[PDB]
């Protein structure tokens, strides 16, 4: 199957043994910004629903479904490929709706559908929008899509932005210097002392942040999820040009994102941007492996590209250099493996 | 190999991952109770290793037999399955030890190695002592072991007691009762709230506290390496029976665990119990779903059964009931996902 | 029915209920100054006092210069108020009439009417009826002391309170209760425990909005409105959290020739013996800064002298609704 | 029915309406000295149930059915008047006893067995043993009981003794004196003084003591459930000489009550005693009008008669004197409305 073939097994049974816990719902659910969005988005665009088939890709507990559900759906086909796919089904018969919506257990890669739809919705978005790959089944269930069908969300945004975070930095050696010593009861350690510099910074940092170490205006890339096909998400080349406006050491780069809503009624954005309230995805912060000088007016220039990876995740190499005075540096980082610091 | 029939290839992948991280070695490390503890052990045993032939049943960084070789081992093989073992011979040469440690890449169960050895030392306890399974493959290494042969830790206790703590216990039905509502964003969850309650007291908690909420003294189980066979830890029957020190609520069972380091100069005791300074398996509870009621001077017989699964871990079953009124509580819990509730 | 009514005219009838009312100084003394500042509403005028007990209100009605005070009392507090009378020297002023408003008959028509007839939520007890039943003895230009009555209610949080009831609920969550298994009825025991309002008081910032108000004018107002009392809401949050459910209180104004004077039972005034009430939802309904919470509280009158309350509240923007019954005749006393 | 011509529709309504919350059976239930003494009682005496037909009379939640139903009664009928009878059918068939045990809705003086019982349980024992005079239906089910068949509990002692307690008696005089001014608000309320005392001091108060307040060994009056009458409990007179212990002042009396499950394998007792762990009936006190002196090696002689009346309970007669001096003490007591003191 097309899942499969992107994706070790080792990996795909680890995340759908992750999403199979009520509790990971719950979390999910929880997070009123997200549930409370994706609900206003749909119920605000009801006359993108009323009366429309709707597929759900990746329903979970299945509450998108029910708010397709409240917005008027003829029917609803939700797909779901870990166990919670019974409980949705529970909640679908306790809801009295099983003449609307029927659950699929499965992938939605997978799977087979009756008929096309008018509009997909789901929740495929991760750390740094692309973690997890789930953005590549959202595109590839478009082939259930009619033509000029939607899709909720229908727009996703990367946004990148270099920072300045002097203690992060210096984190990493302070824990690597563990290593620097002579005598570790009795033990040399100090030889593997490089080994864990490295290892520190090739974690991305989640977490969140005062966006007052924010030291130009992001740069921001588009998924457009009605154009774009799967194949589109296999590498994801970000160029940029960062126009400094203020003067400092940029340490690495800042990265949230912005999904939205492009209904019939009105367009409806979702927001992890550190301006905005917290959200379960945080931010993500990309170190440099050595500080760049900028002054206030220079130019920040480079490319961040993105290469999925056997492990639903990303390679994330960042190239950057000070265009003005033509300082340089990289970092190469593995964003299966984050550094959750938020405390 | 006895290792991957009994093993899944994603959790052991995970697994030997997890522990190629330098930063888990480190956290293991900074462990001074337990470091200190094994050095401790080995130095001051130190005829139990002088000219004699070691084995070191997952190394990870080296560091026991580094402490072997400080105690005067002749040759250490340092048997190690993730790529941990690159690190450790690195540390090996910068100490100057290739004479005298052999680093072995590897399962024990899988590795050829050119001698029998006089000892074996390793730190394969988990939670609850019994997490991850590696205690088979430290009695699994025994086919390594010459006839009147050491293991170092020797022996281990599992003590368990019952506790009182209407607030864990409120939290974790706190948490729970999210699926009883009614109309959260309208839809009925209802319908799974025993499903969640179910799941949330299978994770078992790990964490300290006050040994005041102790209502018996503990029940003891013993394990010795020595004579223990790799499949006696395939099903763990531990039966108990407390006599109540303190009337109240019985919220559930505390664990932990002992182990010790029975040498020719010394025995050595490493001790993770709630009367003992921290350690990084703290402590475990596991909660019952609804609690029992007992009386000063009642007791509380059942039995803890360990189930040992393909995910290396365990499945618990806890069976406990108060004799003199017939109160009942029987609980599974899924040893391989924990609350970890510290700090 | 006679049950109700027997246990409540009892509980009425003993002497420590009389002082443990007229130990209420903020009630007492604001009745009192209620009538004495309203003086000329007294002065010369005839008066009815609906449920007087111990005579309390037709003596501040005597001290004010009421030429004659008809004190109806169905207890047998009656009996004591005019020993009070005598002894009091106001024989010639004050007449005691053994029975119920509804059943006496009165020799005339009065000015005024006073009476003390506020429960808990104000309409408990539903002596409100009595009050506007014995509304066929005042005059046109009659008045009635106290005059209107406003209920507030707001939403509040409160997780203490909240887990307290669930801790409660869940004994019946037990599998195995001396070997008996009562799980079964554990749906019934919350929803038993979450029907009880609960009287006590409370630190005003557990309010999450500014309290909504009902007003009934019992001037205006007839008997048979109060059997079904409808009081719809809508609260603007101002602050993000859990709601656990309804808070409740009530003030009354006499509303004089001279001027008005406000008994009130609000968390911001100082405590009475009426305390505050709050009504539990079975699940509390999360709502942000900004979201209207919106919905009705219903009152029905029945048989034992009470009411059955039943609350929906809603979240407009989310749907999340919450619904809820109430015996208002069993409460939860928690004050300490 | 002899329970409708015994007592007025409104404190039966009043009765059964209180008896019909779950909270109240909780109450019950969770006083461990008598639940736990209740199964104590039956499991211990199991051959008096073994295959036997049992009558539970007001089973309440059902809990005494199921202890007689785990002790191995072919047979139990549980009779209920309040609406509790319906949970309690809940849990008969939750439990899987339906083939066992038969709940009968209604009130034993009314309802119909289909056949005769070799065993009477209850739970009917109230303030002072003989409040809300539920033990005249237990006595009247043995209309049902067979010949030689027993009863559980089998006899109700009821214990009184004088005691001294200067600080309750002072109470009284205290919160009458409250009407004891002459300008309440400008209101004389003294002339209601001295039925404000009265009023006070016809209140038995509930409550727990020190025991040594007590000033002489108790008197005790038997009642055998297995040989009286439903008339026998309309009017009791208990006649008493205490032998005064200690010189002082005696207040009044203090009462408590025992009874005895009397098996075929053992005798259980259930004690309400101060000397006693505390039960959800405490104690209770009935104040003299004025005390009487007495010293140690005098007698109190005198009566306690107690008339039952239509509100349930019971007119309380207290007259005592102390021989040696003749002085004299009365109190009349009304036990439907006592003074709850415990705090
Ligand atoms: C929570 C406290 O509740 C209260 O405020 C009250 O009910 C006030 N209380 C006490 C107030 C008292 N007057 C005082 O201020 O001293 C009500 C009194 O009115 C009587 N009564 C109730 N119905 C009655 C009826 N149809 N007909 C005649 N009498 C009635 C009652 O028997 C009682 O004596
Ligand atoms: N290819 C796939 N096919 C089906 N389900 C998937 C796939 N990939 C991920 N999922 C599921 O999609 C969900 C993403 S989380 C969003 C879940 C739910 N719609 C909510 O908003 O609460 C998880 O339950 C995953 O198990
Ligand atoms: N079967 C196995 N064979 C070899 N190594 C193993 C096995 N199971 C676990 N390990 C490794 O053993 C280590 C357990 S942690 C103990 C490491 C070291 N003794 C120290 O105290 O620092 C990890 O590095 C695991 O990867
Ligand atoms: N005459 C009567 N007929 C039937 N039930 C009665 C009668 N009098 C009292 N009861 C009930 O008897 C119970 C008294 S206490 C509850 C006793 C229960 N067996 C237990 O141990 O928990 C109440 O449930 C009353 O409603």
């Amino acid at each position: 199957s097309v899942f499969s073939e992107r994706t070790e097994e080792s990996s795909a049974v680890q995340y759908f043994q992750f999403y199979g816990y009520l509790s990971q719902q719950q979390n999910m659910m929880q997070d009123y910004v997200r549930t409370g969005t994706y609900q206003r988005a749909i119920l605000q665009n009801h006359t993108d629903f009323k009366d429309k088939i709707v597929l759900d890709v990746g329903c979970g507990s299945g509450i998108l479904s029910f708010f397709a559900a409240q917005a008027g759906a003829r029917k609803i086909y939700a797909v779901e490929a870990s166990t919670m796919a019974q409980h949705a089904e529970v909640l679908v018969k306790s809801n009295n709706l099983t003449d609307r919506i029927v659950v699929i257990p499965g992938k939605v890669e997978e799977v087979s559908l009756p008929e096309q739809v008018d509009i997909i919705i789901s929740e495929p978005m991760g750390y740094m929008l692309f973690n997890e790959r789930m953005l590549e089944s959202y595109l590839h269930a478009k082939k259930y899509l009619k033509p000029s069908g939607n899709m909720f969300p229908t727009i996703g945004d990367v946004h990148l932005a270099p920072f300045t975070d002097e203690q992060l930095y210096m984190e990493q050696f302070t824990k690597a210097n563990f290593w620097y010593q002579p005598s570790f009861h009795g033990v040399d350690l100090s030889a593997l002392r490089g080994a864990a510099v490295d290892e520190y910074f090739r974690q991305p940092v989640v977490d969140t942040f005062d966006i007052r170490i924010l030291m130009a205006k992001s740069v921001k890339y588009t998924v457009n999820f009605l154009e774009a096909k799967e194949g589109d998400l296999h590498r994801i080349e970000i160029p940029f040009k960062f126009h400094m406006l203020h003067s400092g050491l940029v340490h690495g780069l800042a990265f949230w994102f912005d999904v939205a809503f492009i209904g019939s009624i009105m367009t409806v954005w979702l927001s992890t941007a550190p301006t905005e309230p917290l959200t379960h995805w945080y931010q993500v912060r990309c170190l440099f492996q050595s500080p760049l000088f900028a002054k206030a007016g220079d130019t920040l220039s480079g490319t961040c590209l993105l290469i999925a990876n056997k492990r639903q995740s990303y390679d994330i190499s960042i190239v950057a250099q000070v265009d003005q005075t033509g300082s340089k540096s990289s970092n190469l980082l593995d964003l299966k493996n984050p550094f959750f610091r938020y405390t």
